[PDB]
């Protein structure tokens, strides 16, 4: 029972708390420092002597603006981020099933150790092993410079999180886990890097099941990566024989750079500039083509939105976006014919731009995965309406599900002032029981409960709030409009 495991880098040393076994801090992969910056994860240097894994790994570098707030306490940064953490429930049974967390925050922001991701409740209450785990975000790990140079990958951060799914194949039977009954999951960023991962040839195998968060496909082409990347260089003042600072700037430097690219080039939400994108050798086409294509048959998945995603991202004192910005977003996303059909539903407003978020970043992605891998695997779709009642919290906003998913419902009263009601805690209670039922049938019904298969025919969809209830195709009209 003093939880030392071998992994195949070295031993690790956990600890044992409430009855759920943690181990926090094991490398999966070399530091991606210096001259490894920009280049896929290889594995770490072996370790002989006795890893102390209580402490959680640096968490990769990033602008402060989730940090200070899902934190009380600022965590370290450090380009040396690569690790995993495990949460195992303490009991005799082997081969527990195996949920894989991939954190979210656009691609720039967040850790798999933030306080909100602590799996002790999930592991406990739904008796699997619960691994958090960090990939390289920002210009560290969504800045593509493959068009560069052949030595450099693209979608860093994708491949990251493929080597911490390869790690958990290789290792987590020895955690008690069992390797061959793997669901990853994750949330904004995190579904939509698994909606990639469910596309990536160098993950095929590394899950069985997966759990999308309002997130789903979503990628830049590989002209526009080349064109970031160059205007990117430029800011740095590095030149096409000048790759050589890329690998001696401080870390700190290259945050600065992509702030101000952000500036530069006039970032707006509706087209983030680090992001995957598409590469013949990490991410062949859009996950939604593939998909669509079989690329994931055989693998259940369960996906969904919040009723209000767009909330998230705009206060009723935000600027309103232009038309020339809202066009172009429109059409980005769109395409000129749809958006031109569409431009209709949008008439210039904070309201048309929160909703053209919820719809066009979030809703409509969502119903094309799933609709998409329903003729491939079981698929099972929920919108998530719960909200206070009372203003200034009353929407069911991108990210307010996750207190309910991990059970840390300590986390409500920093996102939405919500105090922990027999309500809440009810909801928290049903939605972990559906998504632990999954990661160990592939199946979210439970007594709570009877979740029916979404398939293009009837477009059956649990919708999650204080009462439970089922709509059938729940807004055709806008699904017709927007398809
Ligand atoms: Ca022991």
């Amino acid at each position: 029972t003093h939880q030392i495991v071998t992994t195949q880098y070295g031993k690790v040393k956990g600890t044992t708390e409430n009855g759920v076994h943690k181990w926090k801090g094991i490398p999966y992969a070399k530091p991606p420092v210096g001259q490894w910056r920009f280049k896929a994860p290889e594995p770490p240097e072996v370790w002989e002597d006795v890893l102390d894994a209580t402490v959680y790994g640096p968490v990769c570098p990033q602008p402060s603006d989730l940090l200070s707030l899902s934190y009380k306490e600022l965590p370290r940064q450090s380009e040396d981020c690569l690790y995993v953490n495990v949460f195992a429930p303490d009991t005799p049974s082997q081969n527990l099933p195996v949920m894989v967390w991939i954190h979210g925050g656009a691609f720039y922001l967040g850790a798999g150790s933030e306080p909100l991701y602590d799996g002790s409740k999930l592991a406990a209450q739904g008796e699997v092993i619960v691994v958090t785990l960090n990939y390289r975000l920002g210009p560290f790990g969504f800045m593509h410079l493959s068009s560069f140079d052949e030595a450099y990958s693209d979608n860093l951060g994708l491949l990251d999180q493929a080597a911490a799914l390869k790690w958990v194949r290789e290792n987590i039977s020895a955690f008690g886990g069992d390797p061959d009954n793997v669901t990853v999951f994750g949330e904004s960023a995190g579904g939509m890097s698994i909606a990639a991962l469910l596309a990536m040839p160098a993950a095929k195998g590394l899950f069985q099941k997966a759990i999308m968060e309002s997130g789903a496909s979503r990628t830049m082409t590989k002209e526009q990566a080349a064109s970031t990347a160059a205007a990117f260089l430029q800011v740095l003042g590095i030149n096409e024989s000048q790759l050589d600072r890329l690998h001696t700037v401080a870390a700190e430097d290259l945050l600065k750079a992509a702030d101000q690219l952000r500036i530069a080039e006039k970032e707006n939400i509706f087209q983030l500039f680090f992001q995957p994108a598409l590469d013949p050798k990490t991410l062949p086409e859009e996950p939604e083509k593939s998909i669509a294509e079989g690329a994931a048959s055989g693998i259940p998945l369960l996906i969904g939105t919040t009723r209000d995603e767009g909330y998230f991202f705009f206060t009723p004192d935000s600027d309103v976006y232009s038309q020339e910005t809202l066009d172009a977003a429109l059409e980005y996303l769109l395409g000129k014919p749809l958006a031109e059909k569409v431009a209709d539903l949008y008439p210039r407003s904070l309201e048309s731009q929160i909703h053209m978020v919820t719809d066009l970043l979030f809703w409509r992605p969502a119903v094309a995965f799933a609709s998409a891998q329903s003729h491939y695997a079981p698929v099972w779709m929920y919108r998530f309406d719960w909200h206070p009642e009372k203003p200034p919290y009353n929407k069911a906003f991108h990210t307010l599900e996750l207190p309910f998913v991990f059970g840390n419902l300590d986390e409500l009263e920093r996102m939405a002032k919500a105090e922990i009601t027999d309500e809440v805690k009810q909801l928290s209670h049903t939605i972990q029981s559906a998504w632990t039922t999954f990661a160990k049938t592939g199946n979210p019904s439970t007594e709570a409960v009877n979740w029916p298969a979404y398939h293009e025919e009837s477009r059956e969809t649990v919708i999650l709030d204080s009462e439970i209830t089922i709509e059938n195709d729940p807004e055709s009209e806008k699904r017709q409009k927007l398809f």
